[PDB]
């Protein structure tokens, strides 16, 4: 069962929470990771298409679209490439077309574009974004 406001009560329920913030309260990737970890969780990993649908439905209920959210995507070693901060394997992927492109060699964190495509992009880790936690 999920904590109240994070999802449903069944044993198979997965728990996510959107953090949409104004520009003075958006966070870098590391700040967002630390925020979710302080609650006992982490930035959201999206391990399969079922979790993608869960998050998309939360976005539809939010009223807003087109917002950029940090996910738990962070580059590891050159041989690893992208990893999830929660340690789970990056098996499922939904990178946007041409991504990750490491544009200008300075993009080591991953963001979700909260549109129907639900696509991922690598971007500068020091950008201030909204974020999604999991527990
Ligand atoms: O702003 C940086 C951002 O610009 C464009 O959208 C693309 O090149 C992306 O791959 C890149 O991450
Ligand atoms: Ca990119």
């Amino acid at each position: 069962a999920c904590p109240e406001d994070w999802g449903a009560s069944s044993r198979t329920s997965l728990c996510f929470k959107l953090y949409a913030k104004g520009k003075h309260e958006k966070k870098t990737w590391f700040e967002s990771r630390d925020f979710c970890r302080a609650l006992g969780g982490d930035l959201a990993s999206i391990n399969n298409k079922e979790e993608q649908q869960t998050i998309w439905r939360l976005i539809t209920a939010s009223g807003s679209y087109h917002k950029l959210f940090w996910l738990g995507l962070t580059y590891g070693s050159p041989s690893e490439g992208f990893t999830w901060s929660d340690g789970s394997p990056v098996s499922y992927e939904n990178w946007a077309y041409g991504e990750p492109n490491n544009y200008q060699n300075v993009e080591y964190c991953g963001e979700l574009k909260g549109d129907p495509t639900m696509s991922w992009n690598d971007i500068n880790c020091e950008h201030l974004n909204n974020w999604i936690c999991q527990i």
